[PDB]
């Protein structure tokens, strides 16, 4: 009825923002990789935090342990918690298992959240940012947002970090807290757009949300 | 830098509403079917117009005919144009060639607009508005239905109706996406009362959308 | 609590629209004052309908008949109404008398529509735009008071074709009504007024006693 | 013209945000005044370092130094700043001469930065905040934000400081760089009216605002 409706907020919790690091199958492992890698996930820990997240980082390299955190995560409760967000990082070079895999792990932590396997989330907004090396995922209250669309170029790394990420979060440090997440999205597709002369890096969002979404600071 | 730019909406002509109609390789009409895509195309229409539009209907039947047309939308100027949209209506039974045509058909349409193949829309936004049956900047991709969601008459669709209903209720007031947010919702909702079947919408938009008057 | 919340705009009405028109102490109407006028109320009664108002014009001249619509329009119960909008045009040249009855009117308008006196309409925003010729009126709580000038600025003419504020006013109305929140809205008035330029800027003004947002979506036929 | 125009906030520095307290002339200072005072200013200094401002208090009681700062503010150059507030706190209860006082003073403070005497801000937002103890200044770009509007009732100063300049404050901080400063001041509209003996009243404050374009305080 009402075209301003919102997702709710005001939960004790903000949420889980959790960062992946898809580090399995990667072998020649340039500085500018590796820093720059760093360079996302600590610039999204800043943001995230920020925002009012519970930032959990870890890499898929440590067999044991991923599997562990993994399960965590997917059967803790979220019921005071207004989301979840996911932000998926990659590597350019890419060999075809790194790449192979990397769709396969993406498959499966979407695959957690779906209201079907996860009830403490239903009707509170899913976020996946993956940096793609786009895809089809799939549920209602999801937002999958992806450092580059169908067949568009992709930047490699450099020590600094990535375009997307980079730009996505300056838009979290400057407008994370006043703009509906959507909008601020299309912020970071004209931003990342206009960083052989290929014409762009055109990332993309796919928005299965109901409502608007803001994240309003916390009490 | 500006938060709140938007695609310059100031031109002579607002743009093309192309709804385009697929029924070749349909076999089973019953009239719920016949005359609830009659309802959709109409209805489309109604609203597209109240937003400026011109608005072009043919189908794939013609097979001559579609050859001419579809040529026509894409060579022609857009320089004087705010925006495109494309409509694609199709069946739901859905046999599998078909099902098959709809993707090509599809691709195809899409393509011609990308900026490669057309200069008068670079930098405007190109909308397709996309009745599911089984890439681009400034592309704006809807869908009746999300990756593996159930999909459902003689007074239309439920998408193409809900969407219809916002477009006279809110086209020129919301921000586009804000607007297809509400067709998420209402239909998600349609669904779950009639009967989760939620639509999708896929942006590569980098400004702000509204159809003021 | 809601840093979004919104006066709640779900009612069978919108609801009424009224457009007073002061004329009882003007002397000298030149035809700009007096098609200059039209034009304002015509103008503006387009576009309040247009937001779903119900639109009722009156003068000040007809001093029996203001007398009987003044209290019709108070006593009404608004119950099924979202808000309520009052808009006082006035003349330019303006003699003493003309003016101190205006200030008169205005309190009268405005005192009418106070909780104390108006319970069909508590908590529901009640606009005044006010076209100068008091400002010290500013009292109530969902109150919304809007004025062509500010204090001791100039005032455009009035010309044939209506004044610079109801015009911009109205201009904005009709391409952003149910866009914007009012106040947003308010402030494009505000940049194009002063803009207008025929050495003077004009600079409009509003008070907000508004607790929470203020949009004009289109209504449901249900 | 663009619905969405904002006033630049891009500016090398934010601005100053002047916090006036209004002393001379009152009497009977009990110590909910005194503590509720400086805990409106403390707060208030906050809040508005934490958008950027360089926050610069003084009183009035001493009669030389306000002749000094008071021509400070008005004649440095603000042409490398997005804009210029003022806050005015004063004391509930108000002998005559002190609420005789406060009219002039403010009288004075909004004058000085009308575009006719203050070329630097010239097409930048001044805000004032008044807390009142008459609603008649002017100016285009100016923001006049009062604790309560005409002839209502204004809440007696606490030991934690005045219902309206703690809710504002309290605004600040949760919305003060996210949303448009009027949309904000809205916000303290409804905290204050929703807010031991002889009251059933409500307290109404009012903003005018002459602004043209949108204000955001989002973080430099």
């Amino acid at each position: 009825f009402d075209p301003a409706e919102k997702y709710k907020m005001d939960h004790r919790r903000r949420g889980i923002a959790l960062i992946f690091n898809h580090e399995r199958f990667f072998w020649h492992l340039t500085l500018p990789e590796r820093r720059g890698t760093c360079a996302d996930r600590d610039n999204l820990t800043r943001r995230f935090s920020d925002l009012g997240f519970e930032v959990k980082c870890f890499n898929d390299l440590k067999a044991e342990e991923l599997l562990l955190k993994i399960h965590e995560v997917s059967t803790v409760s979220h019921a005071d918690a207004d989301c979840f967000v996911c932000v998926f990082l990659s590597h350019g070079e890419g060999n075809h298992i790194y790449a192979y895999d990397a769709k396969i792990e993406i498959q499966t932590l979407t695959g957690l959240f779906k209201g079907d396997k996860c009830h403490s989330l239903v009707g509170k907004p899913k976020i996946f940012i993956i940096q793609a090396c786009y895809t089809l995922p799939a549920g209602a209250d999801f937002l999958m947002c992806y450092s580059v669309a169908e067949g568009y170029y992709s930047h490699r790394e450099t020590v600094n970090g990535s375009w997307y990420i980079q730009d996505l979060c300056e838009m979290l440090g400057k407008y994370g807290s006043s703009l509906e997440f959507t909008e601020l999205l299309t912020l970071v597709n004209r931003k990342v757009s206009q960083r052989a002369i290929g014409k762009k890096q055109v990332p993309c969002f796919a928005s299965m949300l109901t409502k608007k979404l803001h994240f309003f600071p916390k009490s």
